[PDB]
Protein backbone atom coordinates (compact mmCIF):
# COMPACT_ATOMS: atom_id res chain seq x y z
CA UNK A 1 0.00 0.00 0.00
CA UNK A 2 0.91 3.56 0.24
CA UNK A 3 0.96 5.40 -2.80
CA UNK A 4 0.47 3.20 -6.11
CA UNK A 5 -0.93 0.28 -4.29
CA UNK A 6 -3.02 0.12 -7.35
CA UNK A 7 -0.09 0.38 -9.38
CA UNK A 8 1.47 -2.57 -7.41
CA UNK A 9 -1.65 -4.72 -7.54
CA UNK A 10 -2.61 -4.31 -11.45
CA UNK A 11 1.45 -4.60 -11.67
CA UNK A 12 1.75 -7.82 -10.15
CA UNK A 13 -1.51 -9.44 -11.33
CA UNK A 14 -0.04 -8.35 -15.15
CA UNK A 15 3.24 -9.55 -14.62
CA UNK A 16 1.39 -13.32 -13.75
CA UNK A 17 -0.65 -13.28 -16.58
CA UNK A 18 0.60 -11.14 -19.04
CA UNK A 19 4.13 -12.25 -21.48
CA UNK A 20 4.81 -8.54 -22.84
CA UNK A 21 4.19 -6.89 -19.45
CA UNK A 22 6.28 -9.41 -17.39
CA UNK A 23 9.03 -8.80 -19.95
CA UNK A 24 9.15 -5.19 -19.70
CA UNK A 25 9.19 -5.78 -16.27
CA UNK A 26 12.05 -7.78 -16.09
CA UNK A 27 13.84 -5.51 -18.37
CA UNK A 28 13.29 -2.55 -16.09
CA UNK A 29 14.25 -4.59 -13.03
CA UNK A 30 17.47 -5.38 -14.37
CA UNK A 31 18.40 -1.28 -14.59
CA UNK A 32 16.87 -0.69 -11.00
CA UNK A 33 19.05 -3.51 -9.88
CA UNK A 34 21.86 -1.81 -11.99
CA UNK A 35 21.70 1.88 -10.63
CA UNK A 36 20.30 0.73 -7.08
CA UNK A 37 20.70 -2.59 -4.75
CA UNK A 38 17.25 -4.01 -4.65
CA UNK A 39 14.75 -5.30 -7.06
CA UNK A 40 11.40 -3.83 -8.12
CA UNK A 41 9.71 -7.37 -9.14
CA UNK A 42 10.95 -8.49 -5.82
CA UNK A 43 8.56 -5.21 -4.69
CA UNK A 44 5.87 -5.95 -7.25
CA UNK A 45 5.78 -9.80 -6.32
CA UNK A 46 5.87 -9.09 -2.74
CA UNK A 47 3.09 -7.46 -2.27
CA UNK A 48 4.08 -5.11 1.21
CA UNK A 49 3.06 -1.94 2.32
CA UNK A 50 5.66 1.08 1.21
CA UNK A 51 5.55 3.94 2.57
CA UNK A 52 9.13 5.34 0.81
CA UNK A 53 9.55 8.08 -1.28
CA UNK A 54 12.04 6.60 -3.85
CA UNK A 55 10.72 2.84 -3.49
CA UNK A 56 7.12 3.78 -4.66
CA UNK A 57 8.16 5.97 -7.33
CA UNK A 58 10.30 3.20 -9.00
CA UNK A 59 7.55 0.88 -8.21
CA UNK A 60 4.30 3.32 -10.09
CA UNK A 61 7.92 4.09 -12.49
CA UNK A 62 8.18 0.31 -13.65
CA UNK A 63 4.63 -0.85 -13.55
CA UNK A 64 3.89 2.62 -16.19
CA UNK A 65 7.07 1.84 -18.18
CA UNK A 66 5.52 -2.21 -18.80
CA UNK A 67 1.56 -1.23 -18.80
CA UNK A 68 2.69 1.85 -21.16
CA UNK A 69 5.00 -0.72 -23.45
CA UNK A 70 2.02 -3.09 -23.51
CA UNK A 71 -0.13 -1.18 -25.11
CA UNK A 72 2.94 -0.22 -27.75
CA UNK A 73 2.69 -3.59 -28.61
CA UNK A 74 -1.01 -3.38 -29.76
CA UNK A 75 0.00 -0.57 -31.76
CA UNK A 76 -0.74 2.53 -30.13
CA UNK A 77 1.48 5.34 -28.87
CA UNK A 78 1.40 5.16 -25.18
CA UNK A 79 1.06 8.92 -24.51
CA UNK A 80 -1.66 9.36 -26.58
CA UNK A 81 -4.08 6.85 -24.44
CA UNK A 82 -2.66 7.17 -20.95
CA UNK A 83 -0.39 10.18 -21.34
CA UNK A 84 -2.01 12.53 -18.49
CA UNK A 85 -2.16 9.32 -15.61
CA UNK A 86 1.92 8.94 -16.31
CA UNK A 87 4.25 10.14 -13.45
CA UNK A 88 7.23 12.36 -14.55
CA UNK A 89 9.77 9.74 -15.35
CA UNK A 90 7.08 7.80 -17.63
CA UNK A 91 6.54 10.46 -18.94
CA UNK A 92 9.73 11.74 -19.65
CA UNK A 93 10.40 8.11 -21.24
CA UNK A 94 7.15 8.25 -23.13
CA UNK A 95 7.04 11.45 -24.68
CA UNK A 96 10.17 13.58 -23.68
CA UNK A 97 12.21 10.71 -25.67
CA UNK A 98 14.20 10.19 -22.41
CA UNK A 99 16.42 7.00 -22.38
CA UNK A 100 15.11 4.20 -20.00
CA UNK A 101 18.44 4.26 -18.69
CA UNK A 102 18.58 7.83 -17.98
CA UNK A 103 15.35 7.97 -16.33
CA UNK A 104 15.45 4.64 -14.39
CA UNK A 105 18.58 6.75 -12.48
CA UNK A 106 16.58 9.76 -12.57
CA UNK A 107 14.02 8.45 -10.42
CA UNK A 108 17.15 7.42 -8.22
CA UNK A 109 18.38 10.08 -6.00
CA UNK A 110 19.72 10.13 -3.67
CA UNK A 111 21.14 13.63 -4.87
Amino acid sequence: AGFGAQHRKMGKSLYLRNEVFAAWIEKVDALVQDELGYSVLELILDDAQDYGIETTQVTIFAIQIALGELLRHHGAKPAAVIGQSLGEAASAYFAGGLSLRDATRAICSRS
